[PDB]
Order: structure tokens, then sequence, then C-alpha cells
């Protein structure tokens, strides 16, 4: 099994966010999808390890800020290269409170949406959270930055409108 | 709440495959992502009116083809028709049957997955099916075709993977 074939699958990039016990809590993700319309349900993947992944389990909401194309990579490394509860991620960037409660990280973002947890789906490594959407506004008209995006900037490369 | 915000998020564009009662299936999907590493799961949610979704349920696997950019839009629709027979589906249509039993398209793809479903996860008008992947490949040198692309080229527009730029 070539495990570069999975390189081939496409996401997105996100801030994936929650707050449990006065403590905010957000990390990066691609694992971030639309699973139902009726109603609106989004499934974010996480780490059991991550701050992130506990604050969501604890509290049972979820934010999700959708990555703007031209997010510079020390943002990402902000909320994707250390804890939530040794480093403070949100220190130092702009947000607001959503009406779950969540964190919802608003700088770079093209739309942030929240969402109320309604199952988990324990898949060994990570929890599936299916969240049944509560709000969602898009906030920018810029385009959106894609997991493979990411990668061409991991080798150097940089977007150009 | 503005539903704008939810046409956002990103996804790929892929053939999902079965075969259940001697019959291969296939459909149309844009939601397959990698779950875990450790070892490899590859979740895809299908609408539980579809025939793929049951094959799925039934055989307890299922194949998937990532789609390349290039792919004509008449090769994608065999594939996303609610009611059609295998013959249909995949009459001239290159394929590989894996261990699992599932029909591989390997016509127009990227990349082929293979997996034996562990595990459902239920959530109402679909159901997600976590496959812990068998056997993958790469099959060719060429660009994915990403479900914002599909929907700008069918309406014979430009695709994003053209209109953004990266400065080396
Ligand atoms: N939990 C999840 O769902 C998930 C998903 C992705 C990443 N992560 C984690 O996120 C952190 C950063 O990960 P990362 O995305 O920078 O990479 P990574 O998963 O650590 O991959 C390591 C190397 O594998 C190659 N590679 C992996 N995925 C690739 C892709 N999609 N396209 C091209 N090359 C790819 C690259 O090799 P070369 O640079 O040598 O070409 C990359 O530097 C790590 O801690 C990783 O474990 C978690
Ligand atoms: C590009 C990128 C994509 C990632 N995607 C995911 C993902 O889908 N799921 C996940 O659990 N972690 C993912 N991670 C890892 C987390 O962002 C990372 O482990 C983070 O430090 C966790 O922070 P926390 O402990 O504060 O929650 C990703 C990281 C990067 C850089």
């Amino acid at each position: 099994m070539d495990v570069e074939a999975f390189y081939k699958i496409s996401y997105g990039l996100y801030i994936v966010t929650s707050e449990s016990n006065g403590r905010k809590c957000g990390q990066i993700a691609n694992t971030v999808f639309q699973l139902t319309s009726k109603p609106v349900q989004i499934a974010v993947c996480l780490n059991k390890e991550n701050d992130t992944h506990n604050a969501v389990k604890e509290s049972g909401a979820f934010g999700v800020s959708v990555l703007e194309l031209e997010t510079p990579m020390e943002f990402i490394g902000r909320f994707g290269f250390r804890k939530s509860s040794e480093f403070e991620k949100f220190d130092g960037v702009e947000y607001k409170t959503g009406k779950t409660g969540v964190p919802l990280v608003t700088q770079h973002a093209v739309a942030v949406i929240e969402a109320k947890v309604v199952k988990e789906c324990d898949v060994g490594t990570h929890t599936l959270f299916v969240g049944e959407a509560v709000d969602a506004e898009v906030l920018k008209d810029a385009e959106v930055l894609t997991y493979a995006d990411y990668h061409l900037m991991k080798k150097g490369k940089t977007p150009r409108t």
C-alpha cells in the first residue's frame, strides 16, 4: 500500500476551536467536512491527544474558521505546532465569542461556523465529532486555502492572487 | 446563519465503488477524507437513499477513485444517476478488482484506495462509513479535480486550480 495515494485526497485548511473551563483551545485541522443538509451537520476529526479535542469532548461545542489563501505560515504554526494549554494561542489574534460560547477566530478567516456536538464517533487515535450548525457567517471574499496549497507553501512557494 | 459559509469548505471529487449481490455499484461523491494514519482509515459519507450506500452496508467494503482534473463530464455523469443498471455505469470503463471484491475504477483516476468497513457512524440522512485502507495506489501524474473546480467547469468556467498562482 502506497501511502502517497492518500496525498491525493483534497481538503481545506481550518482552525477548529472550543472552550472548556475558561481555557480557549484551537488547532489547525484539515479534516473538516459537511455531512448532511437536513439538518446541516459538520464533522471535525480531532486527535485524542489534542487539547482542542478534550475541550470539545467536555463542552460539546466547536467553532470552525475557514482559512484564507493568504494566511501566513506563522499563523498556521501558532495553532498547529503547539498545545493550547501550553501557549496562549489566542493572545495576539482577533476573534469573537459565538452563540455556543466557542471562540471564533476571525483573523485570516473567509468564514466562521459554530456547532453543537450531537454525536461522537470514536475512530481510535481520533474522535470524529458530528456537530449541528448553530450559526455561520461569510467574512471575506478571499479565496480559501487548501491543504494542497499548504503543501506547496511548505516547499517554499507563496500564493500570488 | 449564512449557508454560503458551508460552500467555503473544500472537497475532492471521487467515484465511490462497491460490489453487492454480484453487482458492481459506483457513485460520485465529494465527501471522502482520511480520519487516521495509525492505521490508515478513510471515511466516506453516503446518502441512505443511494444504491452504493446499500451496497457498502451489505458488503462491508468500498473503493475510492480520485478523479483527475480533466475527467470528462460525461464520465462523471455515468456515476451520478439515481437509478441506472450495472452495464450503464461500467460498460467500457477501465477497472480491476481488489482482494476485497470491490471494483477499483482506474479510468481518469489519479489514485485508487480500497478499504474494509470497520465502523459505521449513522448521522441521520447519511451514513459515514469508516474504512481501514487495505490497498492504495497512485496511477497517474495528473492534477486532481476538486469539488469547487467541478462546479466551476460544469458552468464552463476556469478552475480555481488555474486562477491561483504559486510563486517559487
Ligand atoms: N490528525 C490529522 O488528521 C492530520 C492530518 C495531517 C497532518 N497532521 C499532523 O500535522 C502536522 C503537520 O503535518 P504536515 O501536513 O506538515 O505533514 P506530515 O503529515 O508530517 O507529512 C510529512 C511529510 O510527508 C510528505 N507529505 C505528507 N502529506 C503530504 C501531502 N498531502 N502532499 C505532499 N507531501 C505530503 C511531505 O514530505 P516532503 O516534504 O519530504 O515532500 C511532508 O513533509 C504533523 O504533526 C502531522 O502529524 C495531522
Ligand atoms: C496543516 C495541518 C493540518 C492538521 N490537521 C489536523 C486534523 O485534521 N486533525 C487533528 O486532530 N490534528 C490536525 N493537525 C494537528 C494539530 O493542529 C496539532 O496537533 C495542534 O498542535 C493541536 O493543538 P491542541 O493540542 O491545542 O488542540 C494539523 C496540523 C497542521 C499543521
